[PDB]
């Protein structure tokens, strides 16, 4: 009978899942020795271990099919099988699966041994992205100085690595195609369970890409201003490498040349955080505070014990880019950051504890339940956060922001500069994905790999190379996640969802009215509110017991992703902006780029 199988399969999966969390921890364990001490020798236990536990994922799908799972009542016990079914990368034949692991070692250990020789100084060739190059693009404004750092990264993180991303992506289409997605593009939006997501995405972006396209237009009108028309054109994309990052993805960094009132005050905390003595410990120890104000939970003592909250001093190689870790057993999580004292740090700290107190909501969860109600939601929770250490409001509360005047003009200053962070950053995320899913499906001909890439970034962002590229490059890698194989539709998710999530958070704190002038949303604090941690515990704590709707559902009642929040946020820069291109005349869209032959 089926009603004595469902009473042993629950037995059975209740063992599985300690079974499985256990196996992981030890997986885990060798990844993240790897990840802060890049050895072969390291680099050959981490893969090993992943072959032994991929061996072991193999049985288990095989396993499955000994329980007539799809015919059982419990909608909970389904749901923990058919994530049991999904074995990702582990469905390839063992030698193919192995060639992957090395494949994908071989991509990040490359991104992250990435040094380039001194602009000034042909001798000095010991220039890591974090920090020394990361620190000339954001902070020089010698666009031959920006473009030479450009070019030497792109063509070490991204060029030197094209035979392994072919190879990478062969395999992950034959594993995707082993576990009949079409392709790893199908394989990896099975994560948001919605067969509408894409065109859902695709909706929403229409919605908010006229505002992207008069961001846009202004910062190009202010870059000729800074730079001349002999370096930025009134009608052509922009050059990148003008931007502040080295993948434009984030324009914040040159707020104080394109903000929109430049005799009025624009938030720049980094150098108040150095006068007062701020360390990483400290910049850890408050975000801590935020959480735990909000009656969230506390970081626990291995946390502080295991993280590596500082570039190691030693001649070690290591990935320098920020993670959260969870090591599946209890109050096992760690932070691996390279952390500097500047604004911005102080955000990607938030970001990072976001995903650490997910862990922590989740840890009860049987091991198939302890991850996000899907990658967009863990992305998230820490950027909601951000949004609110980010206001005017709560950097005076701690000191950070001084004799500030929140006038009309102050207000447009602060809104503009989230949005080169908030609204300058989606058509980059869609298009990380977008040229990854035209591989995965076979969209794009080998021959024309590269320009596909720039395509992409001049139809959606409106930016491009400094230089001339050609399919004798390839660039895509020069992205951590493109060389890391991290999957980044997630992001563009965050972004939008995030703002649902500040919205209803800070009416939860009575933080926001929209009929009171005296609570805008942009600058609200939802520091010290156990309502608004309240609706974050009753989300997280489900971990992925429940598909996301019913994860939204739980913080705010609604079911559907929208783009209503992210839009009500910025209305009073739209306005704004839309009104002050027509008084200067600022022309809107671009041109078709020149900068990648084909
Ligand atoms: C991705 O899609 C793939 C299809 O494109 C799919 O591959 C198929 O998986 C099937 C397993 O679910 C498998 O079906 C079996 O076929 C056996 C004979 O196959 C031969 O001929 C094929 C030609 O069509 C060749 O391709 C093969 O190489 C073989 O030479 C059968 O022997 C087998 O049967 C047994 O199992 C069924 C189980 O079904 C249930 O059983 C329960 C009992 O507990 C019943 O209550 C229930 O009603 C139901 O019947 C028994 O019924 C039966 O008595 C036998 O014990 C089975 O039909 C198929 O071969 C395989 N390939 C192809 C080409 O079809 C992958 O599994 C998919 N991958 C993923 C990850 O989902
Ligand atoms: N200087 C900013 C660093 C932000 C670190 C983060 N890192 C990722 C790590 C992803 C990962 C996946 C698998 C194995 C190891 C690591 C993260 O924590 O989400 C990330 O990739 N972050 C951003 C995208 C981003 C979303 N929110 C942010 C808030 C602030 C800043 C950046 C972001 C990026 O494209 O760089
Ligand atoms: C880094 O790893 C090597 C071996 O791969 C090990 O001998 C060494 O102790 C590690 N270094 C540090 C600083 O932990
Ligand atoms: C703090 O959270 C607990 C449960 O996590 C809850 O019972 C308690 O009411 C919360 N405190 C406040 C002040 O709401
Ligand atoms: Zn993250």
């Amino acid at each position: 009978a089926l009603v004595k199988e469902e009473i042993q399969a629950k037995e059975y999966l209740e063992n599985l899942n300690k079974e499985l969390a256990k196996r992981t921890n030890v997986e885990t364990e060798a990844a993240w020795a790897y990840g802060s001490n890049i050895t072969d020798e390291n680099e050959k236990k981490k893969n090993e271990i992943s072959a032994e536990l991929a061996k072991f994922m193999k049985e288990v799908a095989s396993d499955t099919t000994k329980f007539q799972w799809r015919s059982y009542q419990s909608e909970d016990l389904k749901r923990q099988f058919k994530a049991l079914t999904k074995l990702g990368y582990a469905a390839l034949p063992e030698d193919d699966y192995a060639e992957l692991l090395d494949t994908l070692s071989a991509m990040e250990s490359n991104f992250a041994k990435v040094k380039v020789c001194d602009y000034k100084d042909s001798t000095k060739c010991d220039l890591a992205l974090d920090p020394e190059i990361e620190e000339v693009i954001s902070k020089s404004r010698d666009h031959e100085e920006l473009a030479y750092y450009w070019r030497e990264f792109y063509d070490k993180a991204g060029t030197a690595v094209r035979s392994q991303f072919e190879r990478y992506v062969e395999l992950n289409t034959k594993a995707a195609k082993l576990n009949n997605f079409t392709s790893g593009a199908e394989a990896w939006l099975d994560e948001y369970e919605d067969d509408t997501f894409e065109q859902q995405l695709e909706d929403i972006f229409a919605d908010i890409r006229p505002l992207y396209q008069q961001i846009h237009g202004y910062v190009r009108f202010r870059l000729r201003k800074h730079y001349g028309d002999a370096v930025v054109s009134e009608t052509g994309p922009i050059p990148m490498h003008l931007l502040g990052n080295m993948w434009a993805q984030q324009w914040s960094e040159i707020a104080d040349i394109v903000s929109p009132f430049p005799e009025k005050p624009l938030v720049d905390v980094s150098a108040e955080m150095e006068k007062q003595g701020y360390t990483p410990l400290k910049m850890f120890q408050m975000g801590d505070d935020f959480f735990t104000s909000m009656n969230l939970t506390k970081l626990p003592q291995d946390f502080w014990d295991k993280s590596i909250i500082e570039k190691p001093t030693d001649g070690r190689d290591l990935v320098c880019h920020a993670s959260a870790w969870d090591f599946y057993l209890t109050d096992d999580v760690r932070i691996k950051q390279c952390t500097r004292v500047t604004q911005d740090q102080l955000f990607t700290v938030h970001h990072e504890l976001g995903h650490i107190q997910y862990f922590l909501q989740y840890q009860h969860q049987p091991f198939v339940y302890r991850t996000g109600a899907n990658p967009g939601f863990h992305e998230a929770v820490g950027d909601v956060l951000s949004l609110s250490v980010s206001t005017p409001k709560h950097l005076e509360k701690i000191g950070l922001l001084k004799d500030y005047v929140r006038d009309d003009e102050a207000r447009i200053n602060q809104l503009f500069l989230t949005a080169l962070d908030k609204i300058v950053f989606l058509p980059f995320a869609f298009t990380m994905d977008k040229y990854r899913w035209s591989l995965f499906r076979g969209e794009v001909d080998k021959a024309n790999w590269n320009c596909a890439f720039w395509k992409l970034r001049d139809e959606y962002s409106g930016i491009e190379p400094p230089v001339v590229r050609s399919e004798k490059d390839f660039d895509a890698p020069a992205k951590y996640h493109i060389s890391a194989d991290v999957e980044y539709l997630r992001y563009l998710v965050s972004f939008i969802i995030q703002f649902q999530f500040y919205k209803s958070a800070c009416i939860k704190a009575g933080q926001y009215d929209p009929d009171n002038v005296e609570l805008p949303l942009d600058n609200c604090d939802i520091y010290g509110s156990a309502a608004a941690g309240a609706a974050f515990h009753n989300m997280l704590s489900m971990g992925a017991s429940k598909p996301w709707p019913d994860a939204l559902e739980a913080f705010n009642g609604e079911r559907i992703m929208s783009g209503k929040a992210i839009a009500e946020y910025f209305e009073p820069l739209r306005v704004w902006l839309e009104a002050e291109n027509i008084k200067n005349n600022v022309h809107i869209g671009w041109t078709t780029s020149n900068k990648c032959v084909s």
